[PDB]
């Protein structure tokens, strides 16, 4: 990443609007000697180069193998989707609902209107974690045990920290695998409603999964659905607090539109992501010569903003019509798996949000540029203070 952006300060990566649109008239399609990588910007090619598989391919450059879902096209990819879509039916989504509710009525209920609230501390981090240890079947004494470890293994760093971080991971990585595998043991003789009894009944083209599978999968779900979805809930009260003024109210009169809203802040606010893949049969197509090989690199975040598929691109518009079909989630076969828990609780955080505090009040002494640390993304609030009015 760095090796291409560079961005002299954390707040311009935070909000990278300026970048994205100068590459997006200036040099949409851009080689980079440097790192030996295209760079695809524009929207229709962007999903031109995420769906087309055939023309551009997810293979490229521990974890179990049979699910390698990133890492694998059609035909074999529907094995180790199907392998993982198991723990994500919509049976499943329908219990989780008032589960996840729960969890975010705790949280808001521990949060008082008479001081400073930090929402990445208090909600944004916590309630992704709380959720997935739920929905894992990991017993709600051990929570906080569990949380002590997803945080350091899945959370973008800490604030100061350094390469002695490694160590810190891998020790994670042995507590927490000592920690689950006897939970998947007891789940495999005693199952209930949760994603490691799922996984344990999963059986897709003849392979199910070994305990230590299971658990090493669960790792990669860790990994997949809690920095997103932290960035996210961030993002989102980062935008209601400065981006416009007037959208948190509209809200809390209207709840109905608080999808809408989720939406407009995937397409507007999740920023850089990004995503890889290689090239396996010539094409122009995006009107250069690629060969075969050589690695496509292709920035939602700016497809996000691409004036041609969305009216006033560069403004945080949550009634314009057709936000959702931003690719922050993807598109073609490898859309997030995620996508409906995601969704789901983002919608339920913020309107539960919604439903305790009328109005919502940005601290004046907060600097951003302290407050962000590298990540996945690019940058990421490690907090975000603000001051809240109860009732309506
Ligand atoms: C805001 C939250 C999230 C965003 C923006 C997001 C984004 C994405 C994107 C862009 C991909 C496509 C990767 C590619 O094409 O190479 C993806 C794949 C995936 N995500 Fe998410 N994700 C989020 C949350 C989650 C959550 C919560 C989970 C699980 C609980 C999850 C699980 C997955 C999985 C398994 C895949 C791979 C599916 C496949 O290759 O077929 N994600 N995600």
């Amino acid at each position: 990443i760095k090796e291409f952006t560079r961005f002299k300060t954390r707040t311009e990566e935070f909000s990278p609007y300026a970048w994205c649109k100068r590459m997006l008239e200036n040099d949409p399609v851009s080689y980079h000697e440097g790192t030996d990588t295209w760079n695809v910007f524009k929207y229709e090619d962007v999903k031109r180069v995420l769906s087309d598989y055939k023309h551009f391919s997810s293979v490229r450059k521990s974890v179990p193998d049979k699910i390698k879902i990133t890492e694998a096209d059609p035909p074999e990819h529907r094995k180790r989707r199907s392998l993982l879509a198991a723990a994500f039916t919509p049976r499943s989504l329908q219990n989780w609902e008032p589960r996840i509710q729960e969890i975010a009525d705790e949280l808001i209920e521990e949060m008082d209107e008479e001081t400073e609230i930090d929402i990445v501390q208090s909600l944004a981090s916590p309630l992704p974690i709380i959720v997935m240890s739920d929905l894992m079947g990991v017993p709600s004494k051990d929570r906080l045990l569990f949380k002590k470890w997803v945080d350091i293994l899945f959370l973008p760093f800490d604030k100061e920290k350094q390469e002695e971080v490694n160590e810190l991971k891998q020790v994670a990585a042995k507590e927490y695998y000592q920690y689950l595998y006897p939970i998947v043991v007891q789940k495999r003789l005693n199952p209930a409603d949760d994603i490691i009894s799922d996984l344990l009944k999963a059986e897709v083209d003849g392979e199910m999964f070994t305990d230590d599978e299971v658990v090493r999968t669960t790792m990669l779900i860790l990994g997949a659905g809690v920095e997103t979805t932290s960035h996210l809930l961030a993002n989102s009260f980062y935008s209601l607090l400065y981006d416009d003024k007037e959208v948190y109210q509209e809200l809390h009169e209207n709840l109905d539109l608080v999808p809408q809203a989720v939406e407009e802040m995937l397409r507007y606010r999740f920023n850089l992501i990004k995503l890889d893949r290689t090239v396996k049969e010539d094409n122009d197509l995006l009107g250069v010569e690629l060969k075969e090989g050589e690695n496509v690199v292709v920035w939602m975040s700016a497809a996000n903003l691409d004036e041609e598929m969305f009216e006033d691109a560069f403004t945080l518009n949550i009634h314009r019509p057709n936000n959702k079909k931003h690719l922050t989630f993807g598109n073609g076969p490898h859309f997030c798996l995620g996508a409906p828990l995601a969704r789901l609780e983002a919608k339920i955080a913020l309107t539960t949000f919604l439903k305790k505090f009328k109005h919502i009040e940005a601290v004046p002494s907060f600097q951003l540029e302290d407050n962000l640390t590298d990540s996945a993304t690019g940058q990421t609030l490690t907090s975000l203070p603000l001051k809240a009015c109860r009732t309506l």
